[PDB]
């Protein structure tokens, strides 16, 4: 079962603690959601430590639809409305980029958007970076990779902005627990679940 | 120079004719835009012949932001407004898909959207497929990969719906003419330019 497969990453509390330390070290983590939800694994990176190499791995090994998980406050600061009456309108840096799709341009757009001093005019719309508004309460309100990203950053003591993308197998199928475990071992990325995070937050009265 | 590098693909007319035949054979082509525009190469496939394997190659070797090039008429049939007051709101098949990111789900969404008998209720919004409205006149009106895709399909006698994505190098940089030429040789894909198509259409009074 999933718990048996992830037991080599440790018990749920150790899986959360190892992931938080990986992010504090500027490294990525793999977050699995519920098996009855998407049963999908996402590469997660802190924006504060984001590099062109990390973005290039995400584009090469994931869907290529790299999402920028922001707080509702940061999304409001950037005047980002929902795309349709939690994908917001897509975004590009107004300055510092060319076509916007290059790993470097996506990082330039992500850093511009996550800047706590950012202004809406810093971002042109539409673009090739997809911001997602995290629900207030995080995984304790909505059990999605969007909320897991903000909560991982807040619990690691980092800026509440992270990038996520769905790990995709070479044949186009979406990675399932065994493929995610192998990818994490190969790329030294800790693997954890939203369930691990929810129980960690409830046990450590972790209001964020 | 670019013309010298593409001379091995033939003269401009042969580059267009070989690309059209590749599409009639259900194979993909690589379209370069102007070097003073994006200087980017896109993998192009007809939707009529689209396979999960072709979609998986596109996701693995391109940006992962796979766009569905539609006529303004097909976009109006699907009630697709521009994303911001030519990216439309993103789309997912309402039926036949799970999370929408899998190569198979993206093809299911693309075939549902390009169906000449499609109705807006067939597509949920937002999603992981990005439709683009082609300008009336195609490359003779706008010199973009969006217009090159519709024109390639119409000139090949195929349904006017195609998928495009920007060829991306493993390091996250965007492929330039030499990398595009090598990728085309390796994957048996003809390489051509918007300039080749514009001159072909003007010389053969090709109103579409
Ligand atoms: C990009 C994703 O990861 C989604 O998984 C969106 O994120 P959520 O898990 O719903 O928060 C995708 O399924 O659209
Ligand atoms: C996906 C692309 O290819 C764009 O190139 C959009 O297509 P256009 O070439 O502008 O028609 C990208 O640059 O947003
Ligand atoms: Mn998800
Ligand atoms: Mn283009």
């Amino acid at each position: 079962n999933q718990s048996s497969l992830l037991a080599e990453f440790g018990d749920p509390i150790t899986r959360v603690e190892n992931a938080l330390q990986a992010l504090r070290e500027g490294r990525g983590v793999l977050l699995l959601d519920d098996e009855d939800r998407e049963n999908e694994g996402d590469i997660i990176y802190a924006v504060e430590s984001l590099t062109t190499a990390q973005m290039a791995l995400m584009i090469r090994e994931c869907s290529g639809i790299v999402c920028l998980c922001l707080t509702e406050a940061q999304a409001d600061r950037l005047a980002l409305p929902p795309m349709v009456v939690a994908f917001t309108v897509s975004i590009e840096a107004k300055h510092g980029v060319t076509t916007g799709v290059s790993a470097q341009d996506r990082v330039t757009t992500i850093k511009t958007a996550a800047n706590p001093q950012a202004k809406p005019e810093d971002l042109a719309r539409p673009g090739h970076v997809f911001p997602l508004r995290a629900r207030a309460g995080g995984v304790l309100a909505r059990r999605g990779h969007t909320e897991g990203t903000v909560d991982l950053m807040q619990m690691a003591g980092l800026q509440p902005a992270g990038v996520l993308c769905e790990l995709t197998n070479p044949d186009g199928s979406m990675a399932k627990t065994p493929e995610i475990i192998e990818f994490g071992k190969l790329h030294n990325m800790p693997v954890l679940t939203i369930e691990d995070m929810v129980q960690y937050r409830i046990q450590f009265d972790l209001k964020l």
